[PDB]
């Protein structure tokens, strides 16, 4: 039993990891077959970031422009392109360690795993959770650039995001690995809004199933609830409104616990509207909510 | 910015996990050089687990009885022999990923990776803190035996737990790589209590640096209190008494932001004898101390 926040196994990735400097600038870099994937700001000066033309900046760039680092050996760049946000370093060796992979776009609420890399090398692994706002609150310093969000499904590593920067609020905004934005950001260093977020109440649900399933059952009770009145608290509270599709999700956990989906979402409307009372559920004072459906049955059934 | 709850890079362990199977009875072992290290109780069936008598119950078995396997490929055992509560399966090849490691054994308060593994395959990372009790709050099932905690210090992999039971209360518990308990436990299935548990002070405190250092300052105050007088309010809230020592370790953060120990101590005094009040730090409403102030200090600059 218990229950934790838990990353993937970083070895695949780790594999994958390289450095690459255009200048002054030093960023990470993902070696896939002989393609290296970074952020384009790469080729960026510290004004040139600012307001940057990065069709100007990549004119002005040639092959020899990119120092690609894979350990302590230098790998050859012999094309370059750039794909959105993303820049893509064709290089002369196919890395001998690329994983069976897929780029993936994740939709809000989905988590994954993020190996934070500082030149090239790996410095530690954690979960995060896409917010509704389409940014994440991840541990980034400067350099951190080109780490990548991912999820391995056995041998395959479905690549999911690549960090880019640090919103005003301190929150994480990035790419996925075809250089397009999640959420309204742009890689340019000025202000820019973040939209307000919301609880995302599929993964609470997950959550309160994996404290069931871990021994909590205080805030269980035979009251159920509609998904239309269960919804009104939802608004009132700021959690995304529950659909038949979640409720659907939720289904392998609802089986396993012999608790019903709209059982445990007159629990949750309760928990909000009365308070916890000065209790912890699996060690938070706090409603959870970085935790899929998949995340708990992953630690509660196998 | 932004501090998390982070794992070391699990790449160099993951080459090490192997299957270990005898009997009914399947877990986890670590594969370093020639030797297969695992817990003892793979020897068990379920009903000598209430009360095994180990020495008696290996006696019975000959390397045949042990099966070993790395991936697809199984290693034979040409010899065994047990130390404390670890088996030691000396096996036909040495595991060509063989990292640079040692075998340490850690002290209450210190942190370490558990790579979680169920039937010799990796199938999460995730942070561990050694309570004052000597148990940590993990998340392990049925076949997470031999999952084991480590250290990275740049290429050295300091394995310090190997994973073997669950205590009544939900909390974990198992061995350094010698195959000695951390704390009073033994690995027999019978009702074990761990001690009455002590927050970790020193930890507190690296946590309330790390949260400075994210902008969140709200319980910083114009106060600075004396270690004597922190003692007398740590006694009453169930914390370790701070040392000179503990003091010392936290000098790399007092000195990055510029805010004093007994500084920070007043903060911690406040929030201990008014409470949080619902407040959040580091997203969290509860005072926290699973992060030493290496951890805080490794991280706040990217190692
Ligand atoms: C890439 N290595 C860094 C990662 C940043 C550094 C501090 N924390 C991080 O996550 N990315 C950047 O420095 C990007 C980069 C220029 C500016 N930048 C930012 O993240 C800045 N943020 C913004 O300007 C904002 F708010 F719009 F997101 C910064 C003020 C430095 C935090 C470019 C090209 C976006
Ligand atoms: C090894 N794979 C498991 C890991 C356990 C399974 C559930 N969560 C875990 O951490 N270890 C065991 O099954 C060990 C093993 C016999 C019994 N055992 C326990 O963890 C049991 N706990 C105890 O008897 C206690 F309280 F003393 F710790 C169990 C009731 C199954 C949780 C031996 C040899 C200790």
């Amino acid at each position: 039993s218990g229950f934790r926040k838990m990353a993937f196994p970083s070895g695949k990735v780790e594999g994958c990891m390289v450095q690459v400097t255009c200048g002054t600038t030093t960023l990470n870099g993902l070696w896939l077959d002989d393609v290296v994937y970074c952020p384009r700001h790469v080729i960026c000066t510290s004004e040139d970031m600012l307001n940057p033309n990065y069709e100007d900046l990549l004119i002005r760039k040639s092959n020899h422009n990119f120092l690609v680092q894979a350990g302590n050996v230098q790998l050859r760049v012999i094309g370059h392109s750039m794909q959105n946000c993303v820049l893509k370093l064709k290089v002369d060796t196919a890395n001998p360690k690329t994983p069976k992979y897929k780029f993936v776009r994740i939709q809000p609420g989905q988590t994954f795993s993020v190996l934070a890399c500082y030149n090239g090398s790996p410095s530690g692994v954690y979960q995060c959770a896409m917010r509704h706002n389409f940014t994440i609150k991840g541990s980034f310093l400067n350099g951190s650039c080109g780490s990548v969000g991912f999820n391995i499904d056995y041998d395959c590593v479905s690549f999911c995001y690549m960090h880019h920067m640090e919103l005003p609020t301190g929150v994480h905004a990035g790419t996925d690995l075809e250089g397009n934005f999640y959420g309204p950001f742009v890689d340019r260093q000025t202000a820019q809004a973040a939209g307000t977020d919301t609880t995302i109440t599929v993964n609470v649900l997950a959550w309160l199933y994996a404290a069931v399933i871990n021994g909590d059952r205080w805030f269980l009770n035979r009251f159920t609830t509609t998904l239309n009145d269960f919804n009104l608290v939802a608004m009132k509270y700021n959690y995304e409104p529950l659909t038949q599709d979640h409720v659907d999700i939720l289904g392998p956990l609802s089986a396993q616990t012999g608790i019903a989906v709209l059982d445990m979402c007159a629990s949750l409307k309760e928990l909000l509207q009365n308070g916890m009372n000065g209790r912890t559920i699996l060690g938070s004072a706090l409603l959870e909510d970085e935790f899929t459906p998949f995340d708990v049955v992953r630690q509660c059934s196998g």
